[PDB]
């Protein structure tokens, strides 16, 4: 299986709506896709526990009909750090879980797309961050960059951790988080110079069907 | 001279209270202190040429009188990267003048505070950054947190890089964003525990004589 995460340089930068537009494309490409959260917070009461809006995303836009504990392991109700949320609860995160999750995915998928919670150093426990997970896993790396004011510092911060870890940043994709804006070309032109890895696609503000932005063909 | 720069997780951090800040507790210690913002876009015009607040913030909290030109150099109208607005204008931001503006405050000055613009990475001309000044000065510097959720990665990331250039983070500061929420303490032990850097004080959100919150004996 082909094999990615993506993360983004800030909380809010529309990464599951690059995620569900990776996942359109793949499908379009011939894929059997699945979209996998291992963890999640900020999450609705059903009458069969807690869902996450995103992780729904994911489910829905995956190829195969997954089941929704499949896509998401681990739910948590407040959104907040996972690490903040799983000691109040008293369940903790654990990367045997995590992994276990990814294999049991590529039994099924040939193109898996694994969505991480929060920005690259997001915190799972007191000793573990995400990245600690993504390293010892080998993922390749998607960086979604919402484009404003702020985004050259984050997305050149979060491109060179991921190298010095070793890990291949395989492209970035721009989400356009407002309207059309004075700089826009010249803050496209300085994140393409700057981002060591291919633009994949930019996807246009819109306050569903996006897969057409996405240039799989640069993956 | 002493001699600190700061730089912010993002750029809505309120980076300049918190240099206000330390300019307070340092002229409270007894130093002849100068605040030095070379670079500084987004200004108004007025009878003697345009004039940023941030800047006239700084000049406004030295001990010594100071000339603004002597705080800040290179001054843009607009609020954009100081490399767009410079390349447009035709007006090269130069290493040199920059360095040479720190030398002549030092003349007057013993405790000399450089704030930068943005985060870490803004890019000053399209071969240089604010970082590869800050790494040629070899100063030490001070991270300005605003404590809202997704900081503790963009305070992991910056303190990483700064790191890797081989620069000495000398301390951080906790600025409130926001009113009194849910998680603001445990927010603070991560932050303190995953920063490098001695907590130098935290400053409490307001909606001006603010150097009691600074810890000096920490620097
Ligand atoms: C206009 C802002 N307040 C600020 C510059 C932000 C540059 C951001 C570059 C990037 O995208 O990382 C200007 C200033 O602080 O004087
Ligand atoms: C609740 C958020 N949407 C998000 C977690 C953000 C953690 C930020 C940690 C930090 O401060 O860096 C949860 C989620 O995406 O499922």
């Amino acid at each position: 299986s082909k094999r990615y995460f993506v993360t983004g340089t800030d909380t809010e930068v529309g990464k599951t709506v690059a995620s569900c537009a990776l996942l359109q494309a793949a499908k379009a490409a011939g894929y059997r896709t699945a979209g996998y959260k291992p963890v999640a917070s900020g999450s609705e009461k059903t009458p069969e526990g807690l869902r996450n809006s995103d992780a729904l995303a994911l489910q829905r836009n995956s190829s195969l009909q997954l089941d929704y504990a499949t896509v998401n392991p681990y739910t948590f109700a407040e959104p907040t750090s996972p690490h903040i949320i799983s000691a109040q609860e008293g369940r903790p995160i654990e990367s045997l879980v995590m992994s276990a999750g990814l294999r049991a995915l590529e039994q099924q998928a040939d193109w898996v797309l694994v969505e991480g919670a929060g920005g690259w150093f997001t915190p799972l426990s007191d000793t573990f961050t995400f990245a600690d997970w993504v390293t010892q896993e080998q993922l390749p790396v998607i960086l979604v960059v919402g484009v404003k004011l702020g985004c050259i510092n984050h997305a050149m911060l979060t491109a060179q951790v991921i190298q010095h870890a070793g890990l291949t940043l395989a492209g970035w994709v721009a989400n356009d988080v407002t309207p059309p804006g004075k700089r826009h070309a010249e803050y496209m032109t300085t994140l393409t110079r700057m981002i060591p890895a291919p633009l994949l696609g930019e996807i246009p503000w819109l306050a569903a069907a996006t897969g057409k932005y996405i240039n799989l063909a640069l993956l």
